[PDB]
């Protein structure tokens, strides 16, 4: 008669799957921020975390779950082993290859690929109807890359991509304006990182548009050089960074709403990386960020944005660019 | 005018007085996972960092505000002045002395001490009625040391103490159960450490005590030798550190929860450390974990538990231990 | 191309299969408390109203429908028709008889079968893999009702039993001694009303029974009258009738508690009512509420109680009462 | 030795102001529906009901008492005393005249000036630094009213306006479209009812013009007929009364929001009724919907909208129409 039996008279044995489950790929500092903000967005059912760092994962899984008295995620995981990914709605994958000092652009998006080579088709093999969210970077080559071995279609291939560009650029317009980052109304969009388009036009608060207040915005003549918002934008991740080493809480919080529109099927709009090969003149499987409708089937739709003969033809090089690295990359 | 201004008529630029404001001092994972942790339960309305390495700490302020989008915090501030800890309503306090090697367990008080001599009184300098939590280890200590010399009442001096200890116990219970910890209840009271004390008499679910049921319970010949459970309690953050460097999540989540309670004047119990000269036979000035009522001035009265002679034993030899080290402390 | 395919390009044709969706039946105070309070957890993916009166819950529907903007359940569905309900998980049951002056306890009863007679074929109609929790009254023979009419097994049929109950007792518990509900902790078992049990021996504050520390406590002896607690625990239904004529929002609050343990599956313990033919010398067919485990499973496992022979002798005498009254009920 | 001597040993007290209180007067539908939906976004710490029938306030009071356990507001409590309400830092007003068969306008309206005459006052006595939140029932009038007799800074005194009306017709823009409301952007400003005004210009998603890609939108040449979307959100309330009898859930998420902005010092920006004597023509004492930066300091400022002729004009005449009222007042 053990205690657990004195105590408890159980009903039903049964039980297997969880029904909304997160599986979060490489336990980093981005890997457990995203874990956190995930936790506390009450988001999933079931949480678990993969990497190869045994001793690493093993504790971060412990601290975690130790603090579950403060949270409303019944059970979480994790493995060096796909098998505990299994039945998951979301699996995010900060996970990649850490950047050598001598090393081509190519050579560590190879890297990067010949690891999704691995981590893919386990991610897929366990939970074949998942959607898949990728964090790692550079976030638009290796969303193409996972797009490719998975063989998901589309829909289920999303990017974190310029979710956080919009998130800082909106932060920094909110900064000037004295107003909440919520209700001032901005995009960037394309290559997230170097040569990403900040939508001038469709900037706005309430409704009232900056660029019809102020024509000069955007541009060189701007007296009020806005333009310089962009570039806190991309200067962002490396200023804090030098700082402090890494980006984290932004990043973590940026992918966490983007999973809640996934997970509880919200149908709302975010600027993430998926594949406009067709969309502006552009001829290649290559992904880029675009305004797009997220929910239970990842991107069902995606907003047709009006950019200028100007703003085109930067997302044209940008994938040209994108094109000419993904077409040297091996998968066979 | 410029754009803000075409934009925005100002009807009054006003003298924003913080209304909800908390500190968090050293940025460290504790600090942080603490500032992460609270930023999410939306329990203030204005958060502010301090520590002395700048570069570090305004990365984190950074990237902190760079997801201010998905937050309901709007002011987040950090400096090395402790001007910027201006009104706080509940300071916590996770910085101190880092231990070296050899170094002995009084003479890294000491230099506690001195950080305190440092910290303590700019605190209190700029948010004279704010409420102390302190999350730096030696808690128990510690906590005397900055009641001590804040001045402060012993009802505004608070130990996190075992609130994080009692919550692992509490996991465990539940693990072994198969029951959430929401719904698993015990107690680990006294010095947060080793010493630390689980309470059997008071381990129930739903009211039906564990003791009374299986009263070999936290006994030398319990055949489902419960006493590891606290073992397990006593030696997580080593375990943990061990294998992932530090602990952070679940005190940063610990925290919070009693963040929430100060903050929202909830009056739950929870076991902190507090001033407990008289209960159990202790005599000196002496901090220990005993279940307390926690609103918004901090502590306002202190459960009774009642304890076996051997448990009240532990607590006081815990208390001689502790001014045993407090008396060969220097503060002036 | 309309506005809308010019703005959106859509991908993906939504085959629009609802994750977790919930269904309330009936929208009287209860039923929109529910609701409301269900909207406000951010619980469900998709819900559903259902009662008879169409005028009423089409504007119930497009009221909740209005506040869209604040919640995050991004469709919300009303019919007379119970094909609305589909694909519930959990499907909330508070329909029921008005009362008549003059009309037997049988009758009412009776009249009750013969509505669920209709709503729970309809409910398994299309929802066959649901949750039921009844809240209609009397909610622990509309509980057998419910089991046997549907023929769910009988962890998939709950009532909402002495949860509301519990949290009463609670609540006043606290309003004494000057403490939050959450920290004082007690159980109110057995038949919903009149007869529940307070179940003294497991009432207490950090571990600490009372009923030790006072032995008297509930007796009649009782210098404190703690036996007032629950008889103001019983009244309490009526005392709020006849001040406002109904109760609608605590009932509410304490549905979506319910509700989130089994939607999150965080099997969490709570008093509802469950089949307990086999415990505590009860060999019929009856429901009463007892500690149960809340899990995607519905009701899982279930805490075994201690009871003095006198609580036992109510929880008994209870099962008579409601078999001898659900044993006269037509159904075929 | 009583059983709490026993269990709690007492340490000395310090006293207590509430210190994130706020009250609701008037026990009504959208009175509770602003009570619940508050409770539930833990914005306060103190909640006090307040209105006339004393019965149905206790029992509403107690009612929200026994769900103590699944809230984080650790008071509530209620009355017929305005001493209830002390140190608010926002106190919501949702009590007002009943418009009868026979009534006018202007009537109705003396009327709620006279029960506001008692109200008002009643709030600042006990609560002098509160941020008046205007439900009422004809809103951008008794805004007016409220702030003419608290006495009280513009800022503080802030009407509901079309804070409701543009959820209903962000809501609708969603339908159409397929898109969540949040990302769905679309303002209803000015005469909170018949003559509201959809600036269509602002309508967007992801910041591309609606106007711009359909030029005859909301126009009466419009083959999609999207002015049928603003008609609707005028309907509404209206119109679910006629369905349901009064309107109360989505006017208490409204209210709460602007909570929250309020409560939590978010400075978003939210289209409230407040005093435009400045814009569009308007040289008169009045208050209408524009979007306001709702800070703790109520509102702190306000966007100028650029407006079509049409648009500057009706806001022109909604404050004609209300001074014209206004004046005939008396207190
Ligand atoms: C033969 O099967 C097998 N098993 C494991 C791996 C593999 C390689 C790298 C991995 C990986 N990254 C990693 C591992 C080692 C070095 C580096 C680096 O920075 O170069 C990067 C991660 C992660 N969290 O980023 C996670 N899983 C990995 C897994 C692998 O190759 C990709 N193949
Ligand atoms: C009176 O002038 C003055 N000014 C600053 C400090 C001081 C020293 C140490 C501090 C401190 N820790 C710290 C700093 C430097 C060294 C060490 C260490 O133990 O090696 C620890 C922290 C923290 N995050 O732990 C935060 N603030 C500090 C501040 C100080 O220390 C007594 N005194
Ligand atoms: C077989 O066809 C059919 N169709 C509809 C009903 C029926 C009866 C009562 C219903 C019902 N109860 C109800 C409705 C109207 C009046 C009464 C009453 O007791 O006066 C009770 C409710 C509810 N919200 O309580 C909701 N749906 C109902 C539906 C019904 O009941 C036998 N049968
Ligand atoms: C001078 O003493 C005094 N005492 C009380 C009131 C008074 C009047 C109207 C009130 C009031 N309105 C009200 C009360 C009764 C009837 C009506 C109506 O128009 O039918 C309107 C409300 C509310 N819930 O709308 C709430 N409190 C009130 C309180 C009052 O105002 C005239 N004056």
């Amino acid at each position: 008669a053990t205690l657990k039996d004195q105590l408890i008279y159980n009903l039903l044995k049964e039980e297997q799957t969880p029904q909304n489950k997160i599986t979060v790929v490489g336990v980093g500092a981005v890997g457990m921020a995203c874990a956190i903000s995930i936790l506390m967005k009450d988001l999933a059912d079931e949480l678990a975390l993969v990497d190869v760092i045994e001793d690493k994962l093993k504790g971060e899984m412990m601290d975690l779950q130790h603090g579950s008295l403060f949270l409303r995620t019944p059970k979480i995981v994790s493995g060096k082993d796909y098998n505990v990914t299994a039945n998951s709605k979301l699996v995010i994958i900060t996970a990649g290859a850490r950047q050598q000092e001598g090393e081509s652009r190519l050579n560590l998006v190879q890297r990067n690929v010949n690891i999704f080579k691995f981590i893919i088709p386990n991610v897929v093999k366990y939970s074949p109807n998942c959607k898949l969210l990728i964090v790692s970077n550079p976030v638009d080559i290796l969303t193409y890359v996972a797009w490719k071995i998975s063989g998901f279609p589309k829909n289920r291939v999303i990017g974190s991509g310029c979710n956080l560009d919009s998130a800082r650029f909106r932060y920094l317009m909110g900064e000037r304006l004295g107003v909440h980052p919520l209700s001032c109304h901005g995009w960037v969009l394309g290559e997230h990182g170097d040569s990403s388009v900040p939508v001038w036009s469709g900037m706005n608060v309430a409704g009232v548009s900056l660029k019809t207040l102020h024509p000069d915005l955007g541009t060189d003549k701007d007296k009020e050089q806005w333009k310089e918002v962009h570039k806190q934008v991309v200067e962002s991740a490396y200023e804090v960074i030098k700082l402090k080493g890494y980006t984290s809480w932004a990043i973590g919080l940026s992918v966490a709403d983007l999973a809640e529109s996934i997970m509880k099927n919200l149908r709302r709009v975010h600027p993430v990386s998926t594949m406009i090969k067709g969309l502006y003149g552009i001829k290649d499987d290559v992904f880029l960020s675009v305004p797009c409708i997220l929910g239970q089937n990842g991107i069902s739709d995606l907003v047709k944005v009006t950019l200028t003969s100007e703003e085109e033809a930067r997302l044209k090089k940008s994938a040209d660019t994108l094109w000419g690295i993904q077409k040297e990359l091996q998968f066979h």
